[PDB]
């Protein structure tokens, strides 16, 4: 581990509320959200294993790495990495407790 | 625009409920979190700026950085550090939605 002072602040945590979710035909974890940071506007795909209907991620307001990645190699559409706080099995979205803007910078 | 897989793997996040919060005779820095990550327990001074009462954290699920976090300032033996979902506006710290066991991690 090291001192991760300026390496918190380089990872540049943003909380954005899911407009919508896009779906493909057939293949699975197409929970293709599309996060609005704010003013910015960027496509994420989420596995979740049927863990999390659509229809409650939309508004669901999720914390999410925007400087991560602008695009995935492997072609999925992920602009950024949501984080998924996995237990023990089952995968827990990370939301904050009350109203939180969108654009939210952690720090 | 970096490698956030190996990176993301390193910095390993666990969530925990906080057993009690400890304050100090007098400072405008307290909750130190007693956070019980499964079978280990750490200490997490969790200053939050008066933003939590010490009685609804006493059960709270909170993500907390692990193996990231070996020193802290003025040296202050905080095993670990929350992540909150701050917006400059307010501090709204992180709990997962769904009520699940401890021994949760991030992937």
């Amino acid at each position: 581990a090291l001192i991760g002072i300026e390496d918190f602040l380089k990872v540049d945590l943003r909380v954005a509320k899911v407009l919508s979710a896009e779906r493909v035909e057939g293949s699975e974890k197409l929970l293709k959200l599309t996060l609005s940071l704010g003013d910015e506007e960027r496509t994420v795909v989420a596995g979740i294993a049927k863990y999390y209907t659509p229809e409650e991620l939309v508004g669901k307001k999720i914390v999410i790495v925007a400087n991560l990645k602008p695009r995935k190699i492997f072609g999925i559409e992920s602009q950024g990495m949501i984080l998924a706080a996995s237990d023990g099995e089952n995968l827990s979205v990370i939301v904050p407790d009350r109203d939180v803007k969108e654009g939210a910078k952690l720090s």
